[PDB]
Parts: structure tokens; sequence; C-alpha cells
């Protein structure tokens, strides 16, 4: 029939191909000689395995790297503009191959393919973009000195970095980090998460397709406590780059004083809360919500929980809240009508079924859902829980998966105290339609990032570091 | 009980001790002897005379400023952050003298003493202070450029810099000229408008004081057609900016395209709409509304007379509007209690009454004032217009007097594109708690600012741009490393 | 061994197909019926016909860009980022009829076909591609300001621009104007130079393929007193950018101020000396002060003739100079041996002669050249001059030919203050490994650039394409 | 000839400020108790100040985080009311100018006349500087896809601790207290334990100028309780230290294991000094040798190390003994001393046994070589020659009055050789070469280079951005 059937579609016949370590451009296989396994977190299967990398791989990456990153190297001399092209032919071929790529991050990550393809990867191709845009535009500055010299500065690439990320978004995080760091001319020792390191090494033979010289960028498959450590306390590495748990940054910046005081960039958690006022109309601020607390399985650093909702509305909201969790379509990330794919792991799993056990044994009253779906895979019901306060488990504690707290306030001063107070890390996203309620929010929100009715220069300054020249002149005028 | 009144007090009966043309730190003559009287807007009696200076003068006072520019000078060899202490030191001595500025302004442009102690001459110092503390801060770049080579850029001053401007705030807008011109590292010839002359004068005596080297500031008193028309054409002025009438304006970059090419900027007035929602709190917006159309006098091109009122209110917004008028203190610039004081000339009272008389007999129903005040003095009655229509004069032509017409509309759409209607030129004040109806009414506005739930004195970063130019070197490196 | 593997040339007779004006994203004819030929500057000979547009066509042309920047707008609603990648489509499409684009660049202006390939091809690619990551890097700010307020700036589009400019590099001066304007999301009205207007066309063609929505783009041959003086007059073009002569430029900013005050920026000439000291190495010195006086015809106002040589070396480099001068290929730039093509016009072509002369009559050492070649075209013989004063007309006056003249000069605070002089407009060239004279001298040069031991002539640019809009919020209690 | 004087240290100089400064009050140390101060170039006691440890940098962060409060008046407070607070309390340091040059030549021992006119000419330079960023510390609107409207604030960080040396107290003090107030945040600073006078004595000006309580504390005391007692408190948002590498290494695990807040750290590093032989001799040895002086050597701005060429390595050896050789060391407070004592008896030492290291491996000690006289921590001008990279004076840090000379050849040695450093590097080059100059520049893994001689990124690490996006109807450009 006239059904517009043909969309994107992901590909069972996908085979991993790529599952060594990626060194100077060439694959490798583990000094050890360890291999370890990847699985599909909707079916408890096994995908394949990956080659573990340890200490010793982490040694020649990093050697490819420095040498890459020397004076004679092709990388050190190319033109910004030139580094530029590179990441913009990168963005091409992910284009290319964004199907077979949103389907290891489906496959491997259990993340419904429509979101994959049209969310996930639209970005990694936007920053890529993005970022090829910036290669030539970092500037320096000339500055008027006091005295009869003229100063200048130059912008320059730090050297060789160490990047560590999570499995909220494999993909995603890898190019964020990849991106801003080769925009400014560094060389790269990338360890992407144990449990999902697919697309990340499917990058690897786009990267070297495009053209990048080799020994820029290494990929090292394996896990935290040993490729991960060996990379955040490697004495040739000048920074290191990580995101994901607060208690694993302190053994980050730790080992980082230890070893040679590389600079250190983490990217903790944080709680997100989320007010919605009276006066918002509650139909967008239900849907917004609802798709902020539940979007990648809830299990997203970048989702938030706790829902402040204003007595006014307290009734509706809740109502209307737990009616959309009902009819959220949770299945296979293959069908392109499922919504809420699995759980990233059993341990994931468990700790939030644990979670939800102790908001129902403490007070908060369980509105829908509260339990797992079925055998295999790791999918969890939709979770709404009402009459909820800010000293039970599940509101200090933050829920990484389809669980959504619904907590009741009156006043202004009120949510702004009560939101605020997180230690270290939050994001907040405001409904209103008051320009001063929204304006007063977002600035007493001590937040890094306010979103209001909705749920770039200052990412290339971690990724170099500032050279300042002054020449001594015969005579100054300005 | 204990009201006292520690209040700043106008110097009584001031004595105009500068008037004479101010070249190289020096008080000349007019090279011809000419001279013209400066009057009391308030009274309509003369305050004193002022040297008149003329092609001949604007001559000396432009190789002054070039000798001050040169190669060799104190001023070009002087360190930014010596400029910024110049600037500051200046700021120093407005404050000390700031009951006598404030003096002469309230005396020569008949504006409320307080005002032009609280606001103007607060501003006066403030942009001073501000400029002061970016002498030192104003930066080139370096640019990766392909291949072996390595180019920067340095940010130069352009050299001699004319400066024309009007009577609306004249201490003030002399200030907002010179303060980043000198900033930047420029030499100045100004010419104050004929009207107000003499802030401006009494400015180049602090200058002097604070310790500016000779040249770097000529001020000089005298008339458009002959002084203004003279740095306009002249050959030797690198860099012109003017903010007055568009009239003018266009001599102004023909002057400059007929004679060198000099650089120029022009500052001209337009139309300031005004948009009042129902969602706004009504009273705080008649207050604004009220004070944003009738401040200084309602002359001023950062004052808007037309606004849009939402049906829904607009009977009550009429009605409230008008009792603002009528309790309306129209008095004596030195009485602490004059909230408005009299139009500048008898040139624009006439204009303003003229006017006023158009929309009386066109349609506009004139809810009150409509006339002149007393003898003496150019003071005109708080006028309100309601009823009012686009076709008509009065909204077509801007008000630049205390005269306001209330208009009505219903949809957004219309109260935009309506507002909207403008040629080159337009500043808008939005009342709202809606942010989306802030948020459209903001970005759909072809304004050069827009005001939400304020009006301010109107008029950073970007100013210091056109009062100097960019030199750029790039050198050949032996091998390119990133 | 005899490696025989070329692969870089022209197009046989290429077939002029685009010759009509182009507004809205369509092809029209002058509405007058009007047309004016386009020659061949190295045959003489006719290349084809365009459509010439007067007044009437450029308030069309004003028309359709002036819907294309209305509210609603396909083009003002298009994300930043998708401007940007409009500007790197074209890029690639310039890519792809590389060949075809620099063979007009050569049959159009007369510049060899492989540097046209190679560097003007590469310029407009380059600069394409580079304003094509600018599109959503243009940041307003966010200003601490006095009081319980909130100011911020942005940076949006002016409106209507009209462009105007000259024969000099066709392609590359149309480039380097649509792109930073497009770049910043403004509409055009551009009309390029009356003797060298195909490359332009062929643009706009490829510009409508590009995905660029109609109106944003329209290109107006025609001549400087009707069409290019009914843009700069136009009541409703909000800002004109003009690079060519001062006199004209002198008419562009009055006809600007005696209508509606529109933007008005001005690209004028100027004189572009080099000077050489002793302590550069003569041999690369000679190499660079060569091409830069010879490149694109000797007739590109980014290369000055004059040439100040110290003393000590004033006599070998003058040798030096001639002798390449005396083996610099002339001919038909579509022959790849060639390194100067004809001049441009018969008019360019008699001022460069007559002000030869003029040197010859007046002292100047004619050491080599100095009369045009063959019949057909506009070619002149490669012409050095020695023993050169500045009081000497063809010091004064710039020669946009193939003429260099080589002045000598003794004392530093000497040829720093005869380079200098100058009426509005400098650019220069030092050629030293003295990091004190290379110093000196660029801080002293009145130039708006300055090139040391080299000579060929961002952020800034797209600056005048786009005005300030600050809004400014009152909130209840400000914090920091 | 009858002449003149004008420039004079404060007779007699007596310490007012001598307790620990917090909420501008001055408090005395919980515990009860003590610590001495001592001149350098006697040895006497000079005072004794208020020990504070733990509990006291705990009772400041208390201070400085109310003062940081949102309803806070330095929170209200308009940006460029903070830059006029910092303008004026320039002012007050010109006032008393004199006497603190004076604690500042009197507790570190350094030359009163170079005091005067440099420390303390960049205590008020600096502090003017940053007046004038206050109001200037923009964020930005950026164009972003979809019907939304970003912007970015740069908001001040909150609570930030300082620590720092005793190579310029004051200059110290100053350069990291102008920036952070610059951007809004309070400061919880602790001055060496050897020189915390000047320091305190700003915090009168401090208060004096108008600063609200609790916008910065000095708590003078050690490092080991102090300073770490700041390092690993929880409720410090950020951390800024200044001194050796060694400490850093602490300062950023305990920043760690605590609360994970920002850290920096200014530590050491070479400031080595390339001299090719196209340079002028003259201007060369001069500065070369006050670069290598200044401070008494004994700062991290002056490098020990002085490559020259062969080609001249003869006579720039033989005019730099001389220099050294006229050198006056004296008393701090007399104006024709142009090197007074060491800060320590400890750095003193070190010194020494660095110096007696070099002869006892090769060197040839061209002149100097031991301290002076009784009473005071002087040392003679030293000056080594034929001095190779194997050597342990050159290897190791010197910081007092001792210049090394080494020789070299190509240009492609010296870069490599002066390269060679493990984290931290400055560089002084001095060629009339064009070329040489940049080859060199650029090759040189320094953070900074100067030649032919020896702001906006400060106010960086002060402020965070806070971004917002709003939705809108519909964005149009
Ligand atoms: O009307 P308005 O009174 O508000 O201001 P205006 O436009 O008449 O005049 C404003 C300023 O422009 C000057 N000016 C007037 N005509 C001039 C001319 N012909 N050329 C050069 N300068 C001129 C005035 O003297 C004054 O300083
Ligand atoms: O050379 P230098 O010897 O002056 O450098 P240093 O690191 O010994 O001294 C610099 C500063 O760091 C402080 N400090 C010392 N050890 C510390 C520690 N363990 N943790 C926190 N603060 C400490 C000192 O008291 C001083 O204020
Ligand atoms: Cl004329
Ligand atoms: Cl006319």
């Amino acid at each position: 029939m006239a059904s517009l059937q043909l969309l994107p579609s992901p590909t069972p016949n996908l085979e991993i191909k790529y599952t060594k370590i990626f060194i100077n451009n060439e694959w490798q296989n583990s000094e050890s000689g360890r291999v370890f396994p990847v699985c599909n977190p909707a079916t408890g299967e096994q995908v394949c395995e990956v080659q573990e990398a340890d200490k010793v791989d982490i040694d020649k990456a990093v050697q490819a790297a420095r040498l890459a990153f020397s004076l004679g190297s092709v990388w050190r001399r190319m033109d910004a503009s030139e580094r530029g092209r590179l990441l913009d032919k990168l963005a091409d071929l992910v284009e290319r191959d964004r199907a077979t790529l949103a389907t290891m991050e489906s496959l491997n990550g259990g993340k419904p393919f429509l979101q994959a393809f049209y969310i996930d990867l639209q970005g990694v191709i936007k920053t890529l973009r993005y970022y090829a845009g910036w290669a030539d535009k970092i500037h320096g500055m000339t500055i008027p000195v006091d005295g009869d010299y003229f100063t200048f500065t130059r912008h320059e690439p730090i050297g060789v970095c160490g990047q560590i990320i999570p499995w909220n978004f494999p993909l995603l995080m890898f190019t964020w980090k990849i991106a801003p760091a080769l925009c400014c001319g560094n060389t790269v020792v990338i360890k992407p998460a144990e449990q999902t390191p697919l697309s990340a090494l499917y990058m690897g033979a786009l990267i070297k397709e495009a053209g990048f010289p080799p020994g820029v960028v290494n990929i090292l498959p394996g896990y935290g406590p040993t490729a991960g450590a060996a990379i955040a306390s490697h004495i040739g590495i000048d920074k290191i780059a990580f995101t994901g748990s607060t208690e694993v940054g302190k053994l980050i910046q730790e080992a980082a004083g230890r070893s040679n005081l590389k600079r250190v960039t983490l990217e903790l958690g944080g709680k997100s809360p989320n007010i919605i006022f009276a006066d918002a109309d509650l139909d967008y601020a239900v849907e917004q919500a609802h798709q902020g607390v539940f979007f990648n399985q809830g299990q997203c650093c970048t989702a938030g929980s706790r829902i402040f909702v204003e007595e006014s509305i307290y009734e509706e909201f809740v109502k209307r809240s737990v009616e959309r969790a009902k009819r959220r379509i949770v299945g296979s990330p293959f069908d392109p009508t499922t919504e809420q794919g699995p759980q990233i792991d059993k341990k994931q799993y468990n700790k939030i079924l644990e979670l939800i056990q102790s908001g129902v044994a403490e007070g908060a009253k369980l509105e829908c859902g509260g339990k797992g779906l079925g055998r295999k895979g790791f999918f969890i019901e939709p979770t709404v829980f009402s009459n909820v306060t800010d000293d039970m488990r599940i509101a200090k504690e933050e829920i990484f998966g389809p669980v959504q707290e619904i907590l009741r306030f009156k006043t202004m001063d009120e949510v702004i105290e009560r939101a605020n107070n997180s230690d270290f890390g939050l994001v907040a996203a405001v409904f209103t339609n008051d320009i001063n309620k929204a304006l007063m929010v977002s600035s007493a929100m001590q937040a890094g990032t306010v979103w209001i009715n909705c749920y770039g220069e200052f990412g290339l300054r971690e990724y170099s570091e500032v050279k300042t020249v002054t020449v001594k002149i015969p005579q100054k005028n300005s």
C-alpha cells in the first residue's frame, strides 16, 4: 500500500568486523592475548569478543601518540584548515555508515534504533561538522603592554591526551571528546567503556579511511581498573579527560598528581531537578518532563527523576504523568515502535529495582510499574512515584532508570532551596510562562545549565594551552 | 519631623568662566573675533557669549590634533594604561565639580537639576570610568594561516577624529564621544551644539587639569553650516562621528565622500514605539510609559511618544495616563520638585505646538494639555492624545516634546507589523509577563535595542571598534608547527 | 623514466551557457533587451554577449532579495549551521566544475589557466569552506550591567546588500564578497565588472543548484554608470560593498549619503612598496620581489611595482631582476608554459605603454622591454626600470602592468619616510633578517597590512556584514 | 654639588598588624599558639604572629561562604563597584607605599628601592588593571539549531583558597587576590610562614577600602597545618597554589580525596637563557646578569643556566665575572645595595652545598663561592664557567646568586638541551636574527619566551560558565 515503510532500518546481519586494538592506524591483538566479551543488553546474548588491552598496549598507544605529535610529524605541520577538512571527511563517512553505526549503538547498548539513528548519530555528525569548522579559527592575541614591548600569544595543542568515557552515549561521548581534541591538534589515546567498545572501534576504521595520520587517534578497549588506570597514570601523557562516576574521578585526580601532575578534566554526575509551575501548560509540561526523565532508558546522567510540581496542579500532573508511563512501549530496540529499551547491565538492572524497593518501603506511593519485565534482557517497567519527600532515599539518591518521582511545592523560594541542595553538580529544567519566575529561578539555580520550557567556544579551551611571547622593540608607538 | 535639605544644590547664579575656543590646552578668541549668545531656555534670558569658531579655527584645531598624534608625540608613546589613568583622573575632577557641571547642564539645557545631577552626570562619570578600564585591554589576534607563515594584528588609533553632537544631552554626548576615542589613542576636534556649548567648554578646563597632552582634545563652539561643515569636509581629519538630524546626516556623508573619504559614523534619530500587553501590571506600565515619553522634556531621540496599548486595557490605561500628566510638575529647573523643564528653543517649541494642533485638527482626542505655559522660557503642558491612528501626522511624525499618543491594538502580529513600520532606525520597549510574547516581540522588532519592562536612558565592547583601525603583519617563518 | 603522466587542462572552446541576468534563482533577459559584448583579452576576439542590466533590472533583484530576507522567510528561519552547509555545498560544486570555472577566469580575464586553477580557485574554494565554518560561530554577548537588569546582544544580518567589484580577480572578488555576507544571513544583489562577468554568472547556476533559497543571491551584469549607480542609490538596499578606484569610490559614498544613508564600505587601491635590505638573501628576494610585481600581469592592486633596494646590493639586484624578466614566458594563457597573460583592456594597455614611455622620456633607465608584443591581444613585454627617483611620474603613479621600477636607498629613516608618503592606502613588504629593522619598519609603515620576507595580498571580515541588537530585561534582584 | 633625598623607608618600622584576619576582624589563634617572623639581613626576630590551624581555616571558610551567599551585599554589588573597590585598594596601597615596601624589604630582605620601585609598582598596577576588568567579563549568545535561544553567564565560583610562597610576598598575594575578587569570589588566602606581614597589612587596607566582611580572609601560619586545612576543606570550591612541585602533588591529591574542588598549580621550572654571537655582547651580558641575580636569585622567574655561543663564549664569561665582581651586597635599607640576603638559613645552606657541589664536579668557579659575614644570610655573587649538562648545579635549580655559563655550537643543540625539562619552562633568547628568534621561540616548550629581554587569560580560572537556553515560539536570524 501507500505505506512509506522505507525508513531507517538496522541490520541483523551486523557482524562485528572490528574487535581488535587500534594503534597507529593498525589493528592489533592484546599483548597478553586476553579477550573480553561484549553482550547485548536486550537478550543477555553475547555479540562477540574484543581484544582486552592492558598496561603494555597502553604504552605502545602512547608511543605512537607522541611520535604522531613530534616536530617532524605530518599531524604537526599540517595546516589547521586541513585538520578541519579531516574532521569533516570523518563526518561524511559517519553519514555513509550511519545505519551500521546506529545499529551497533542499538545492538551493543540497547537503545531504540530510531532514536539512536535520529538523535545520537545526528549529534555525532553535527559535532564533527561543527568542530571541523573551529580548527583554523582558534585565535591567540596581541596584548598592549607597558614598556617598549610587543607581546602576543599562540594557542597550541597540549600534546598526548588520554580519554575515558562511560556507556551512556558510547558514540556520542567518543565524538564529543575526539572532535575538540583533534580540532586543537592533539593526539589521542581513548579508552571506551568495557561494555560498549564497538561503535568506538568502528570509528577507528572510518578515521583511518578519512586520512588521519597514523598515531593521531588510538582506541584501546578494556577494563577500567586496568587500561583506564594505566592511562590516568601514564608518564608520557600530558592531559586526561574523564567522564563517568564521581567515585572513579577521585581515583583519576589522585593518580594524576601521583604520576606527573598532567592536566586533568572530570565530567561527573549531578542531580537533575525539574520545576513545573502552575502557569505552565500542563500538557506540554507532562510530555517533556516525561521524556526528560525516561529518555535513554532513564539511565542517562542528563536525565532527572525528581520533578517538583506546583500544588495548584500537583493533582492532574500526577494523573497525566502516570497515563503516559502506562502507554510507554517497552520492547526490543530493533522494533520501530519501542520507546524504552533494556538497562545496560544486570549490575545496573538490580541497583535500579533495589532502589525502587527502598521507595515503596518508605512512603513512596507507587502509581504504576515497579518491577522488571521478563526473562533475558534487562527491561524494567515505567515506574512513577507519588507523594515523595526530600528525606527519602529515592529523592536523595538519583534514579538512573525508568523512574520518575513527583514532588509537590507551594512557594518559589522553596523549590529554589530544595533543588539547589546538591553536593557539586547540577542541571535544572524550569517550566513556566512567567518571565520573572523563569528569570529568578534560572538565576538562583546553582546549576551548570538551565532549561526554560524544554528539557561551543568553551569546549576547545581544555584541549589547548597558551604560549605567550614578548619582544623588545626599539621604540613603541600605539 | 527632621526633614533637612542635605540635597545637592545648584550653585546660585553660576559665573560662566569658560567661553572661548579650546585648542592645544590654550583658550583662544575667534580668529574673526565673532561671538554668539547662549540662552536660558527656562527664562529666555541670555547667559553669556561664546567665541565663534569657523573654517580658520577648525584648521588650527586640526593642526593641533595632528601634531599631538604624530610619531614622536607624548600621547603616541604613552602607555595604554596611562591613557586609562588620564580618563580616570578626568572622572575624578568631574565628580569634584559635579555640582557646577550639572548647574550648567540645567542652566543651559533647562533640565531638572536633580536629574542632571543624579542621572546625566552619573553617566558622565560612569562612562569615563568605564572606558578608562578599557584602554589597556584592547587586543589584536594571532591567526593560524595556511603555509609557513605567522600573521598577527595590532589595533591602532585612527588619528584625528572630528566629532559633532546635539543639544539633547550636551555633557553626556560629549563624554560618549570623548571617552572611547581617547581610550583608543585618537586626538579630537569636537564641535558642541550652538545652543549648548557650556558644559563642554568647562570639560576642556578639567582636561588640561587632568594631564592630557596639548592637542589631544580640541573643543570648538560654533555653528553647523560653518564650523561643523569645515570639520566634515576637512582634508586632514581621518574620521568623523556625528549624531543629530538625519537631514544633516546626509550632508555629512556627502561631504566625506566629496572630500577625502574619511571614515563616517552617523547616530541618527528614529521612532521609539512602546508595547503594553494586558498581562503587564497596569500601574507600573503607566509610570514607565509616562517616564519614557516625558523624560528630558520629551525632546530626546531615546523617548518614544507613541504607545500601543492592548484593547482589553486601553480604557484604563488612557485614564491612568491622563492623571499622571495632570499631576506632572512643570517648573523652573532649579526647583527640586520639577519633573519637566522647558523645551530647548522657540523653534522646537513652535514645532511641537503646531504639531499638536495637527493631531487635534485631524481626529486625535485631546485628553489634556495642548498649549504652552506662561511667558518667558519654552514650557509646554503635558499633552496626552487618544484614539490616535497610524495614518495621522502625529503618528507618522515623531513628537520630540512632552506629548504622548495612545493607540489600541488587538493581535500580536499587528502591533509588531505596525510598530516595525519605520525607515532606518528603531528602539523599542515592551511590557509583559509572558516569556513567549517578550521573545517573539523582542526578536521580530527591527530595532537596534529592545527594552523589556523598563525604558532607561538609551545608548560597550562594540563601542571602541569605530575608534581604531586594524593593522596586520605576516611573517615568513622557516617551518610552521602547532 | 619519461613519465608523460599529465592531467590538468581547460576545456576546448567552452560554450558560455550562462549569459543572462540572475534574479530569484531565475535567468532573465534585460528589461530593455540591451546587450553588451565580452571579449578575449588575448585575441581581441569576442567571446559572447551578456544581458545588460539597468535601473529597472536592479529594482526587481532588490525586490527578490527583499522578499528573501523577510520574517517568515525560509532563508531567515534556516539554522545558522544550515547556512554554513550551503556554503560548503557551494564549495563542493566549485570543486567539481573547477576546470570550467578556471577556464572562464583565464578565457575572460586572460590569466594563465594553470595559475587560475591552482591559485584563484584554491582561494575561492578555501574562502567558501572557511566562512562555511563561521556561520554558526558568530556570537553576541551577555554584559554585566549596573542595576537589577540583564542585557544581552544578538548579531543579526543587515538586510539587502549591494556589491560592486572589479576585473582583477573576478571569481576571487565575487567569492570574497558573497561568502562573508551569506555567512551572516544577508541577501545579496551583486554587480560584477563589465569586462569580466562570466565566472560570476556561472556561480549563479551553482548557487541555485547548491540549494540556496531564491532571492538570496542576485547577480546583475551591466555597466558602472547605470547598474552600479542604481545599486548605490537604491532606496531599498541596506548596505553596499564597493571595491575599485578611489575616484568611483567617492561617488559611491556621495550617492549613499544622498539617498538612504545605507552602510558603505570602500575597498580602494593603493601603493604596494617593497623594501630590500642587504642582509636579505638576494636570490630569494629577487624571486619574491619579481612574482609580486609581475603576478596577475602586474595589474593586481595587491602588488606594487616599486622596489626600494639598498645601495650595497642595488647592483646585483638590478641584474638579477633583468635576467628574470628576460626569461619570462608571455603567451596564450591556455599554454601551460606561459607565465604572463595579456593585459585586460585596450584602455588599460595604452595606459601602461604611455606610462612606460614617460619613464624613458624622464630619465629612468629602461633595462628591458618597454612596448607591446604582437598584434591581437594586449600583451606587453616584461619591462624593468633602473635609476628611478620619486619625482618621476612612473614612481608617483601606480603601474598596474608588467613593469618593475627599482629605486636605490641608503638610510632606514630614509626608506621609511619615502615608502610611507601616500594619500590614503598603503601595503608594504620588507625583506631582512634583522629583527630590529623588520620591527621598526613594520611598526612605522602606515600600512593596513605588512609582509616580512614574503609578499601576496578573517574574524574582522564578517563584522561589516552584521549589526548589533542589544536587548535588556528588568529583573527582580540581580546576583553575580 | 648639593643633593637631595625623597624615596625613604618608614623609620624603625613597628608591626601594627599581627593577628589573623577573618570577617574584617583581627582574631587570635584558637589554639592560642603563636609563631615568630624574622629579618633575613640580621637574623633577629622582627615580631610574632598568631598561628592559624585547621580550626581557624574553618571559621574563615564559614566567613567567606556567608559573604558569598545569594542575598549577600557582595553578590548583589554591581560589578562596576567591585572594580571601584579594587581601585580604592590600589589607592590605599599607593598612600602607604613606603611602609609596605618597608615590610617587604624588612621581612624578605629585598633591597628597599627595588621593593618600592618594582614590587609595589606591580601591586598597584595589577590592582588597577583588574579593577578595570570587573564589568567587562562577558558571556555570549550562541546561535543554536532549532527554535531555541541559548546564552552563557560567567559567574564567580564561590569560595577560593589561596596559598603562596615567599619569593614576592605582596606581589604574589596581590596577583592572586585581584583576579579572584575581580570575578566576585570570596577568598581564604594563606601567605608563606616566613613572610606574612605585608599580607596581614593589606588586610587592614582591604577593610578600610570598603570590602564587605568575609570577602577576604588572611590566615598566616604553616603549610602542613593551615595550607593543608585549606586544600582539604569540604567547603572550599577552588584552590590556587603556587610554590614547589613536591607540595603541589600533595595539593592536587588532597583536593581529590576531599570534595573534587578545582585545582591550579603555579610550580617551578627552569628558566634557560640562550645567547647567540650576533646579539650585542654588552646588552646581552647585563641583561642575562640582572636576570639571574634579581631578587637575590631566589625566585622562580630567575634562571641560573645561560647557554652562550662558542664564537663569543670567551668575552661573555669575562664581562660577566666582572659584573658579579662589582655587585654591591649590603643591607636592604641602604640605597646602594643591589643584593640583599637569602630568605632562610635552610635556603642559605642549600645554596652553598650546591655551590661546593659544582666546584667538586669540574665547574670553574670564576668568582665568589661562599657566604659573607656574621648575622644575616648573605652570599657573595657566585659565577661558574665550563659547565656541562651532567653537572648537578646544572640539572638542579640554584635559587640564589649563582649563574652558570654553558657553551654551545649549533642552534639545534641549544634547542634540544634547553628544551630538556620535566614540566615547566620559560626562556630568553638574544639575537638580531628574526629567523633564529622564530625557529627558537616556537621550538621552546616554554609557557613564555623572551626575546632580547628577560591578562584576559588570568581572570578565567576564577569564574565558571552557566549556560541557559530558552524555548521560543519560532526562531528568526
Ligand atoms: Cl566635487
Ligand atoms: Cl538632493
